[PDB]
């Protein structure tokens, strides 16, 4: 649960491969590989495949959009098959992170 500096940690939950959970996918992922390339790392987790791991992070939907790292780990739920409320939430949360400096360095 250590915090990281610049680069994040997003991670999906998605159930199979359902149009919502592709239409995600795809919108998230797209985002993320173009607008914030190089600064979210993301992570895909499954829940039919492995439900013992939804169950461990309580996963009751899909798709699920939480920011694991750095914590507090956000959570967002919404309609993620628009790629602007995917686009904008990404952009408000790197500017928290980037916000937060480790250290001034002067």
């Amino acid at each position: 649960m250590a915090p990281l500096r610049k680069t994040a940690v997003l991670k999906l939950y998605v159930a199979g491969n359902t149009p919502n959970s592709v239409r995600a996918l795809k919108t998230l992922a797209n985002i993320l590989e173009k607008e914030f390339k190089g600064v979210y790392a993301l992570k895909v987790i499954d829940v039919l495949k492995n439900p013992q791991l939804a169950e461990e992070d309580k996963i009751l939907a899909t798709p699920t959009l939480a920011k694991v790292l750095p914590p507090p780990v956000r959570r967002i739920i919404g309609d993620l098959s628009n790629r602007e409320k995917v686009l904008i939430a990404l952009r408000l949360l790197a500017e928290e992170i980037g916000d937060y400096k480790d250290d001034d360095d002067k």
